[PDB]
């Protein structure tokens, strides 16, 4: 549909909120209030970015194109990160959801040993609109069944693919979490243990991840360890309303090349 530039322009406006650094266990370490102005110039052929943060100098950037490590969906949602991973290029990147007057942008940061080191949660509302903070995410907010659709877009900008999704999450008896996720023709069903704000999947070679539950209905799903010659998936989620959730997945092949980005929108059944 829209060109990538036109998708990017969906973000124009004044986004107020904060940039918040969390530990890999979900502890708030540092938060700084922010105002990010994205304005179009010269018939929207240039975008000027003015990022003001409390106690910091302004950052001003101007863009005449998007590409590289960025891909956008038609509603302006996007992901940013590295194109090619390797010895000095740590895993990480940003998943950025746009919805009405809000953005929720989640950055994951991995260390040199391939372990999650920190996250940044950027919760933004349009200037003059409500803060509209969602509740801290709880397991109980997710239990049940979810159904929806996913769009996968590609770096070569070959045509998008569309898939059906199902997500079922239930406690077993036991008190462990059972999660069954369908994505097109693929279903993966795995049990997890819950330890506070972290859900741990460590049994199945197809699901070696920690899920961290965060403020504003956010979640981050992280590889337990970034391994050589394995494909990698950076994932975040946002429970936008009690019965509406999006998930975003930035996908890397086992050569460490970024290949695609997927946005799932699902509703509670
Ligand atoms: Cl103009
Ligand atoms: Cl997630």
């Amino acid at each position: 549909m829209k060109s990538q530039w036109e998708c990017f322009l969906q973000n124009l406006g004044v986004w107020e909120g904060s940039f918040s650094n969390f530990s890999p266990e979900g502890t708030l370490l540092n938060d700084t209030s922010s105002r990010l102005c994205l304005e179009g110039l010269n018939n929207n052929q240039t975008v000027r970015l003015t990022l003001s943060r409390s106690g910091k100098d302004d950052v001003i950037r101007e863009f005449r194109s998007v590409g590289g490590g960025l891909l956008f969906f038609e509603n302006g949602s996007f992901s940013e990160g590295l194109i090619q991973l390797g010895p000095f290029s740590e895993f990480g990147g940003e998943l950025a959801f746009v919805h009405e007057n809000r953005r929720l942008r989640l950055v994951q940061l991995f260390d040199r040993n391939g372990h999650l080191n920190g996250l940044t949660l950027i919760r933004e509302h349009l200037a003059g609109t409500p803060v509209a903070e969602r509740p801290l995410l709880q397991i109980n907010d997710l239990l049940g069944e979810w159904r929806g659709q996913a769009v996968t877009i590609y770096r070569d900008l070959r045509p998008p693919d569309i898939y059906s999704t199902t997500l079922k999450i239930q406690l077993d008896d036991a008190g462990r979490l059972m999660q069954s996720t369908s994505f097109g023709e693929r279903t993966i069903t795995s049990t997890a243990t819950i330890k506070g704000s972290i859900v741990l999947f460590d049994q199945d070679p197809e699901k070696q991840v920690q899920v961290l539950l965060l403020p504003d209905g956010a979640s981050a799903t992280s590889p337990l360890k970034v391994q050589l010659r394995q494909p990698l998936f950076l994932e975040a989620g946002w429970l936008i309303q009690s019965d509406l959730r999006q998930r975003m997945i930035r996908s890397y092949n086992d050569k460490g090349e970024w290949v695609s980005l997927t946005l799932v929108t699902e509703e509670r059944v």
